[PDB]
């Protein structure tokens, strides 16, 4: 049996909201149940760009009906624990079955802690290897 993988292109995000001082310094958490991996940060920047890819090997189990990707934005401070910026969790379900693809998933929104869109924006490109 031949091994899958999930492939993910952080591609880029948009208006980062301001901060009262300075400029917020983009990261993003990439999580599959359960699995975290996190691009670079990119400072001082509300348009951050990456195009990092990620992937995480499936370890036998398909993607079905209910899989999905979590994604975080935070804002990286040097000191202690980053600042969240927004989440959003993304339906994979348009990649099930046996035929490897990729599909671009642009302009999902990312919420707040309190489940309200902040305005900004996240461009990924997700594939079944
Ligand atoms: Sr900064
Ligand atoms: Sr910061």
């Amino acid at each position: 049996a031949i091994t899958h993988m999930l492939r993910v292109i952080v591609e880029s995000a948009s208006n980062i909201p301001k901060t009262k001082f300075g400029k917020p310094d983009p990261i993003v958490s990439v999580i599959f149940k359960d699995e975290k991996k996190k691009t670079k940060k990119v400072d001082n920047e509300l348009n951050p760009v990456w195009n990092e890819i990620l992937e995480f090997d499936l370890r036998g189990i398909p993607l079905d009906f209910s899989s999905s990707l979590g994604i975080i934005v935070k804002d990286f401070e040097t000191i202690g624990q980053n600042k969240l910026i927004g989440t959003a969790t993304v339906a994979l379900k348009d990649l099930t079955g046996d035929q490897s693809r990729s599909l671009p998933y642009k302009l999902i929104s990312l919420l707040n802690e309190k489940g309200q869109d902040t305005g900004a924006t996240i461009d990924l490109v997700i594939g079944y290897d």
